């Protein structure tokens, strides 16, 4: 109905609360998160910045291993965000700053956050910065591992 969105804030504090409760079967709760996010948008006015602000509280609040249960769904979780960034600025475009950040803070760990920043590159190039994506390309080159690098040109402009 309607209602799932009007407590969607109030989800948007919980995904960003039980992420954060995922930085000591013990990140399963972020692994629910990203499963929460994807719940929202596999079925389908603040929320856009209310939820890349959970995800902004989730990279940091989260911030110990990048024990390893968010980052494997990053692929489904990135793609969420392209089901749902289609769907519907200081407080909104600077948390999709924070999230290229996630993808530069797991850069050095496995590579699927490589493939989840290209996810994300996906609905960047179509949604129409430069030292977050910057950093991500020449810290990611040579240690597809490219994939990150190639969503630097994919995610600028």
């Amino acid at each position: 109905y309607f209602l799932s969105a009007a407590s969607r804030p109030l989800c948007s504090g919980g995904h960003a609360s039980n992420k954060e409760k995922e930085m000591v079967f013990c990140k399963l709760g972020v692994l629910v998160r990203h499963r929460i996010s994807l719940f929202g948008n596999d079925a389908t006015l603040h929320i856009l910045g209310q939820t890349l602000d959970a995800r902004t509280v989730m990279k940091t609040g989260l911030e110990s291993v990048k024990f390893l249960d968010n980052a494997a769904e990053d692929l489904e979780k990135t793609m969420e965000n392209l089901k749902q960034g289609q769907f519907t600025t200081t407080v909104a475009l600077l948390p999709m700053l924070s999230s290229l950040f996630e993808h530069i803070g797991q850069h050095q760990f496995l590579e699927d956050v490589q493939v989840s920043c290209y996810r994300i590159l996906t609905s960047l190039y179509a949604l129409g910065q430069r030292s977050a994506l910057g950093e991500c390309l020449a810290a990611f080159a040579g240690a597809a591992f490219l994939e990150t690098h190639l969503d630097k040109h994919n995610i600028y402009s």
